[PDB]
Protein backbone atom coordinates (compact mmCIF):
# COMPACT_ATOMS: atom_id res chain seq x y z
CA UNK A 1 0.00 0.00 0.00
CA UNK A 2 2.10 2.98 -1.59
CA UNK A 3 3.30 2.65 -5.03
CA UNK A 4 2.70 6.00 -6.73
CA UNK A 5 5.66 5.64 -8.67
CA UNK A 6 7.65 2.27 -7.22
CA UNK A 7 5.76 -0.64 -7.62
CA UNK A 8 7.00 -3.99 -6.96
CA UNK A 9 9.48 -3.58 -9.96
CA UNK A 10 10.65 -0.44 -9.41
CA UNK A 11 11.35 -1.33 -5.69
CA UNK A 12 12.51 -4.81 -6.64
CA UNK A 13 14.99 -3.80 -9.07
CA UNK A 14 17.00 -0.28 -8.16
CA UNK A 15 15.56 0.16 -4.79
CA UNK A 16 17.73 -0.06 -1.59
CA UNK A 17 19.37 -3.36 0.06
CA UNK A 18 16.83 -2.89 2.60
CA UNK A 19 13.95 -2.32 1.38
CA UNK A 20 13.76 1.52 2.27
Amino acid sequence: MGTSSTDSQQAGHRRCSTSN
